[PDB]
């Protein structure tokens, strides 16, 4: 637990930033290059704030799977010189499944903080919020607002981005290698 | 780091609640028996919620030092049955130094959080929102409010109890071993 968490600081430091967009403030998940991801819920406008500077948004994908269904995520590409260290070797090919994970989120509301969130198991097809959703994990843990595009790891692994929850379980959306070529 | 993380974890699980007073809503530990501790500024009154149950406070205890001078933490007992497991061995005779320390939180605002607050060093000396106070821990960490009552830890440490900030550094009382017998 501790690995994860060894992990998840390291990884928070050098890759996470926290954005704001219209829809509210959120925890920001670099992953190669200019692209990063947030929940597609941050529905992020042509600017965002990213770390308190104004940053265009060169692209935008709102991620669903073959069938069409929802995923949840947004990836989008960013005018800024600056390369985010690539860890794309450090998402999985499917949505994986640990015993101890940590989730991450990085804003206002909560700077650099970390949740001991246990096991995360492949929840799969959820309603969320009225919308039909797939590929999801499910954790036990209290989770709250405010946390979304937190970011889910155990010890060498980006497991996915934190989407919503209720009460006492939360729910990442699963963050694939193959969503960046 | 992790193994601080690992610590904390165990130490939050087996020895804190979440409690509310008319002052706000605050991270509580147990120390040992049926006493526990607050920071000062929760100004507890003759009952509180703990774990959303009220519990009758015995006892309660605004401490200072020789001269007088503010320490910022109170101490109460408390009538329920139930005895504290006891950890006092884990209270150092002076303010502790770590180079890593972990924080933590347990409330409604932030349920089960832990942050990397690093490196503390003994402050001492603090004007504290108008008050002068003294043994004070001082650690590099964007604090915030809701956070009060945090456990400040490293690895078989309990440094003290989170009581301030401003901004970019925030403040523990140093929790001294000979506070409870
Ligand atoms: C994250 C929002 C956020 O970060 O705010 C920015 C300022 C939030 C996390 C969630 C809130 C309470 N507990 C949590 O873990 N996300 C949501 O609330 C999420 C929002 C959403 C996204 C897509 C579509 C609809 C709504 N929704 C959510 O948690 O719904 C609860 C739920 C769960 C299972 C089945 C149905 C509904
Ligand atoms: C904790 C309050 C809390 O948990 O609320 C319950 C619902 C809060 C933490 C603090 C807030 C912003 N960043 C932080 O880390 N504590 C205080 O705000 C604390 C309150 C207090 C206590 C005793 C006397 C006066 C005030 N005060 C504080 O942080 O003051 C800032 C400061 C720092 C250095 C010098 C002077 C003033």
């Amino acid at each position: 637990m501790g690995p994860a968490f060894e992990f998840a600081v390291a990884m928070m430091k050098r890759n996470s930033s926290t954005v704001k967009t219209e829809y509210g403030e959120f925890t920001m998940l670099g992953i190669y290059d200019r692209w990063a991801v947030l929940p597609r819920h941050a529905k992020p406008g042509p600017t965002i704030l990213m770390n308190d500077q104004e940053v265009g948004v060169l692209d935008a994908k709102e991620l669903v799977d073959k069938d069409g269904t929802n995923l949840e995520l947004t990836l989008l590409k960013l005018n800024r010189n600056e390369k985010f260290r690539d860890i794309r070797g450090f998402l999985a090919k499917e949505e994986v499944e640990v015993n101890e994970a940590v989730l991450a989120i990085n804003t206002s509301k909560f700077p650099n903080m970390y949740i001991p969130v246990g096991q995360v198991t492949e929840y799969g097809f959820l309603n969320l919020g009225g919308t039909p959703t797939k590929r999801m994990l499910m954790y036990n843990f209290p989770t709250r607002a405010g946390q979304c595009g937190g970011v889910l790891m155990s010890t060498g692994k980006v497991l996915g981005i934190h989407v919503g929850g209720n009460g006492h379980q939360g729910f990442s959306a699963a963050l694939l290698k193959h969503y960046f070529n």
